């Protein structure tokens, strides 16, 4: 208890203390330059080795939260930099510390971060590993202040391993440029599942997140009494509130605690988690975050004796509507890791809902037996959207299943720009391809993963420029209702056709050359407008122009005379596209 500064470096280890000192000076100090940091990160661990040398040294005795914001309030163009933020240096804990938090900036004016060649990262890794490695960390968590910092730290260690296999390669590129593509989108989604996470906290409030973090731990550890979730969901709740906050010390705080309980008290929990519990103090809670759902004990009853054929269903639930709504959840789910957390949920409101219409009604039992009949189609509708979809881009390429969902959501939500609908499309595309490959045992989870994030994406940048009021109501539902919302979206009736414009469907021998990414978005962009000018065309129609496009680009790529023909053919190719169509 004597230095915490000696303690997390005594625990963390210098490497790892050194790295997370830059992250946190970087998510708060965002235009600094990478010089500046990387000497405040020396001079804080110089003083943390002072500390671990005497524990009762000069400063060693102070809150890191204290030791935190001094060194902010040492950074010389405090005011000149950050302006206001400069002001919170006027203040004493915890007020301080409040008032840096206020000044996070979530998106800070940064350009795109470009991913050099190959060759050359290989070159800058192999010629000054270190500081190659620490300026990319920087990059990123700068432009990153919310990501929690032990994960980016997570991140770059794999990204350190990617350079370390291919940069031996002969092609270099060949072996970096998947892997380092995969930790990118890897990255994004654990970012987004963050914020997914702080959107329930924040939008739906704590009987929601509670409602949530019951359904998603009950399935992870089956094993579980009710009493160990709930303790578990409580604790859950306040590291959340305080990631979500963006106050890191307070949040890897209360991230050990928990993570200490839990590997103090396995065999109440899971048998998953030996592996994990092993693991230094860093990695422990982001181990369990990650563990596989344990198997489910054999011999449960059927939840019908309990919640649904019980005398006392109406007695037990009026004592305590919460606990008996989450001992339901709990039952239910500890049952179905085949489920959505969303569905169950569904499936918690609808017994809810039919409670609170029985248990006044003159056979309470007539009335609340029939529950699990409503739950049937309840379960049938994502597991037939699952099947649906999956078998879809079984039939297409990853790619083809694209243009379908091009062609499907810009009919229904034509409001939208092109490039947006080129992005979801593609975005739900790569959500096909990773959980299709799941057996339907596992598609719900994945797709309710990946799909939520997607989705959180979408209304953060409608609600920024709205367009359609349709999808304003999906964005703006309740968290079950959101994804049957969008799923119940329907042509557009009132759209008003685009107005042609020869440019945007004339195309240049450019095309060719093009990188194949790039490729496919200039083809899908002209889909999108396609149907934007021709939005009553059947599949039939479009399919037609489409294999006809495919014709022309395959003609044209090939000719004597590249340009001439793309100009005569395209001509051509518009004015019975026009006729066709509318
Ligand atoms: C996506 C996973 O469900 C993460 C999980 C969780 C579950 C429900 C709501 C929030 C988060 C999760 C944690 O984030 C966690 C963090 C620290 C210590 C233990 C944890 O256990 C966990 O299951
Ligand atoms: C201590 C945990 C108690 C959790 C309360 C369970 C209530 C489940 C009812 C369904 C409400 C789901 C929340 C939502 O509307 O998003
Ligand atoms: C399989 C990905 C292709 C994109 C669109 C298909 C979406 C299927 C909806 C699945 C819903 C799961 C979560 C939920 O319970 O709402
Ligand atoms: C402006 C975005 C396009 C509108 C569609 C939003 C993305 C679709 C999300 C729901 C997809 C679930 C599968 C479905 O039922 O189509
Ligand atoms: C009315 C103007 C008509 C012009 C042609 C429209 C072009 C849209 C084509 C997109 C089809 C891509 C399929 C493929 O990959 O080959």
């Amino acid at each position: 208890h004597k230095s915490e500064v000696a303690h997390r470096f005594k625990d963390l280890g210098e490497e790892n203390f050194k790295a997370l000192v830059l992250i946190a000076f970087a998510q708060y100090l965002q235009q600094c330059p990478f010089e500046d940091l990387v000497k405040m990160v020396n001079e804080v661990t110089e003083f943390a080795k002072t500390c671990v040398a005497d524990e009762s040294a000069e400063n060693c005795d102070k809150s890191l939260h204290t030791l935190f914001g001094d060194k902010l309030c040492t950074v010389a163009t405090l005011r000149e930099t950050y302006g206001e933020m400069a002001d919170c240096c006027a203040k004493q804990e915890p007020e301080r510390n409040e008032c840096f938090l206020q000044h996070k900036d979530d998106n800070p004016n940064l350009p795109r971060l470009v991913r050099p060649e190959p060759d050359v990262m290989c070159t800058a890794f192999h010629d000054n590993e270190e500081t190659f490695l620490k300026k990319y960390l920087y990059e990123i968590a700068r432009r990153h202040p919310y990501f929690y910092a032990p994960e980016l730290l997570y991140f770059a260690k794999r990204y350190k391993a990617a350079f370390t296999e291919c940069c031996q390669a002969a092609d270099k590129a060949a072996c970096l440029l998947p892997k380092l593509d995969e930790l990118r989108e890897e990255g994004k989604a654990s970012s987004a599942k963050q914020r997914h996470k702080c959107a329930i906290l924040q939008k739906f409030g704590e009987r929601a997140f509670k409602a949530w973090a019951v359904a998603r731990l009950s399935q992870r550890f089956p094993k579980a009494e009710f009493a160990e979730v709930s303790k578990l969901v409580t604790d859950l709740t306040k590291v959340h509130t305080e990631c979500c906050h963006g106050d890191l010390l307070e949040c890897a705080d209360d991230r050990a605690d928990l993570a200490k309980y839990i590997c103090e008290n396995q065999d109440s929990i899971s048998s998953k988690l030996k592996e994990c519990c092993e693991k230094p103090l860093l990695e422990k809670s982001h181990c369990i975050a990650e563990v596989e759902n344990d198997e489910m004990p054999a011999d449960l009853p059927s939840l019908a004796a309990d919640f649904i054929e019980s005398k006392d269903v109406c007695k037990n639930y009026a004592e305590a509507k919460d606990v008996f709504l989450g001992m339901f959840l709990y039952e239910y789910a500890r049952r179905h890791p085949d489920y959505s957390v969303v569905l169950l949920l569904r499936l918690a409101k609808t017994y809810e809902t039919t409670l609170e219409k029985c248990c006044a009604a003159a056979d309470p039992h007539e009335c609340y037996s029939k529950v699990f009949d409503e739950f049937k189609p309840l379960i049938e509708e994502p597991q037939n959207l699952i099947k649906q979809n999956c078998e879809l881009f079984e039939q297409l390429g990853e790619y083809k299943f694209q243009n379908a969902l091009l062609i499907r959501y810009t009919k229904k939500v034509p409001q939208v720009s092109t490039p947006t609908l080129v992005e979801v499309a593609r975005n739900l595309g790569k959500v096909g391809s990773k959980c299709c490959k799941h057996p339907e045992a596992k598609r719900m989870p994945c797709a309710e993963d990946y799909l939520s994030i997607v989705l959180n994406q979408l209304c953060v940048l409608h609600e920024k420029t709205p367009v359609s009021d349709r999808v304003t109501k999906c964005c703006t539902e309740s968290l079950v209702n959101r994804r049957p919302c969008f799923s119940a979206l329907e042509v557009d009736e009132t759209y008003v056709p685009k107005e042609f414009n020869a440019e945007t469907f004339t195309f240049h021998a450019d095309i060719c050359t093009l990188s194949e990414e790039e490729r496919q978005i200039k083809k899908q962009t002209a889909l999108v407008e396609l149907v934007k000018h021709k939005p009553k065309a059947t599949k039939e129609q479009l399919k037609a122009v489409m294999d006809d496009f495919s014709a022309f680009v395959e003609k044209c790529c090939k000719a004597d005379d590249k340009e001439t023909c793309f100009a005569e053919e395209g001509k051509k190719l518009i004015a019975a596209s026009q006729a066709a169509l509318g």
